[PDB]
């Protein structure tokens, strides 16, 4: 595909939800361009390229324990760019907890995702 | 006020809406920085200052009945920037109408609003 018109914005990023919900990590790597840029969270030295990509994700979705899921429409662009309001579930202190995100994601010419920034902090991190 | 903390950036964002609820446009330009930029929506020119983006609020709030509401907590960094999804309802040639947005913004060292991006287009406009 070329750049994401704005309904395939909607439906790549609510694929990638999708994705870090069974945590598939090959799959949301392959949804990241080669060269991708990730800020997460936001306000943090940014990664770069899908080797340290793989290796983030592996970190935080390898034991297939957290749960993510869509709170609100998908906010898409004509320029190839979204922004998705969405709860991930984990386990922290034993107890369950949720944090509330916002990833902001820019497509590149190949339907690919060239940047993302996740926007979160303690605020926003839930029991 | 200094670089806004996180709980700050909540307020400070939440603020913002309530003030475009109520469609105060001096209040909201006084929230932007002087030669802020605001992106709205996101992908076509930005505007900058705050003649320009005094009248770009006027165009928007200055007639119909726009309200607002956030749909979902703000999300805040630690650099001074926030993302926040909410709703604006309009009444549009007759047809009430809902648009679902997420803005994020980045404040200035003064508290005030020193780049701001909305997201949205068509496909988040629905007919009530
Ligand atoms: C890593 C993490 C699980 C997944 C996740 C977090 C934060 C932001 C995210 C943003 C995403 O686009 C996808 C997944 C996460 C959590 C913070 C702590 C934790 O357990
Ligand atoms: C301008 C507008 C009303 C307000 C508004 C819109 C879009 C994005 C916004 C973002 C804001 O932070 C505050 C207000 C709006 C609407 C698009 C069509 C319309 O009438």
């Amino acid at each position: 595909m070329n750049l994401p018109t704005a309904q395939e914005v909607q439906g790549l990023m609510a694929r990638y939800i999708e994705l870090v919900d069974v945590g598939d990590i090959e799959a949301i790597v392959q949804m990241y361009a080669d060269d991708a840029t990730v800020e997460n969270p936001f306000g943090q030295p940014p990664i770069h390229g899908r080797e340290q990509i793989a290796a983030f994700y592996r970190q935080g979705l390898g034991g297939g324990k957290v749960r993510a899921c869509l709170t609100g429409p998908v906010r898409a662009s004509h320029n190839g760019c979204g922004a998705m309001p969405f709860r991930v579930e984990m386990v922290w202190n034993g107890q369950p907890c949720a944090l509330d995100v916002i990833d902001v994601m820019r497509f590149d010419e190949h339907g690919r995702i060239q940047t993302m920034q996740a926007y979160w902090s303690e605020v926003n991190l839930s029991v």
